[PDB]
């Protein structure tokens, strides 16, 4: 079945908890060797160890994705341990509502954290992906990227840039055998009836299932897409 | 007519040539006092002199829009010269095709120049626009913000951010009496023509004055209930 990740090597960032942790565990059950990263060293190591106690292959390390030496260390740890890189899940990111008059450093930080970090990690991963014969990049974006609301100057615009980066670099890396897609997740457990047609909150496993599809051979001809996983909802 | 800018004060950035120069000239003829800025102070001063010599009011200033001290000085010079600010046209910008493996300094610069600068200038202008009784902000974006292509990682993504910033901050400053819109220009000329024209349903290249006419509409009382829009001015075309 093409819905497995047999012989894959996947880097999953911001994976100590929630969506990132569920993607890491799901990818390992699907056959990937997983390089789990998180801003907190203990959080990444906890997830990698839980994957190993479940029978999977995984290592965990600290990675501030806004730090170039940390980014390079992750690439090198994946190659040193597992020999190649074929999947990259950019799940690290952050931000939220802020006033229009926010300090300029807050606005610029949203772009460093949500956008510059995953563009650079994609640059770093792409040549290894190419040498391995292809790969998949998955960006975890936000529904704010396509909505319009108050207090969204930095969060909405930086996530919109993530969506549009996804669509454009699909053109650049397609010739290297690399696909690039994004998921925008609705609200997940850790008002709904009127906003959410399917009438329930989402689960982290719902996001991870869509992530597995998009990173698997079953999606080998899908690139440049933003997939909203939100129970049919259009607003958060 | 609602299509005039009577007693307006407009800041127009990157306005020594091309689209910015035509906007400055058009806004002046429509009644605005214009603060023309450009990276090259001499080009900005030439546009302002031409405005004054044709009967308008204008000054020209140097401004690197990515420098906070230049941004603050432009805002202060507008208030010192004309007493208020009611219109801000963020036309300064730059960039273009770059390979996927560009240096990160090129990727970050597209955002510093196309996005951070106009967000900061909008922050600086907004309280003065509210004190003046309302205002309009107009961002000159690019069709690359909605299109998708090779070599567009920095230029396309930064211009998409300008479009979405436009839509979002409309919500923030609407209650201050400020509208925020954008224009995405197509092939504006300032055998290749043939290629462009076979992609342009109306069968001619665009002119700087086409952008200026749309800019005047969106900054005028004729559009006082229009905000958060991205207006593409492209002869019917959808391609770069």
């Amino acid at each position: 079945s093409p819905f497995h990740l047999n012989d894959a090597v996947a880097i999953v960032t911001g994976a100590a908890a929630g969506i990132g942790r569920a993607i890491a565990g799901t990818f390992a059950k699907a056959g990937a060797s997983v390089v789990v990263t998180d801003l907190k060293s203990e959080g990444a190591e906890a997830v990698a160890a839980a994957i190993r106690q479940a029978g999977g292959k995984a290592i965990g390390l600290e990675c501030n994705v806004t730090d170039e030496q940390h980014r390079e260390a992750v690439i090198k740890a994946a190659l040193d341990q597992f020999g190649k890189i074929t999947v990259l899940v950019n799940n690290a990111g952050g931000g939220g509502p802020k006033p229009f008059d926010m300090p300029m450093s807050d606005f610029e930080w949203a772009f460093k954290l949500n956008l510059f970090s995953l563009f650079r990690l994609s640059q770093l991963a792409a040549p290894h992906m190419q040498k391995a014969g292809g790969g998949a990049i998955l960006n975890i974006s936000s529904m704010a990227g396509e909505n319009t609301n108050v207090r969204m100057a930095s969060y909405g615009s930086s996530k919109a840039a993530v969506n549009h980066l996804t669509r454009n670099i699909a053109f650049d890396v397609g010739p290297m055998g690399i696909r690039v897609n994004a998921i925008a997740p609705g609200a997940i457990k850790t008002a709904i009836l009127k906003h959410t047609p399917l009438g329930r909150l989402g689960e982290a496993q719902d996001i991870a299932n869509a992530a597995l599809f998009l990173c698997s051979p079953a999606a080998a001809w899908i690139s440049g897409q933003v997939l909203t996983v939100s129970g049919g909802g259009v607003q958060e």
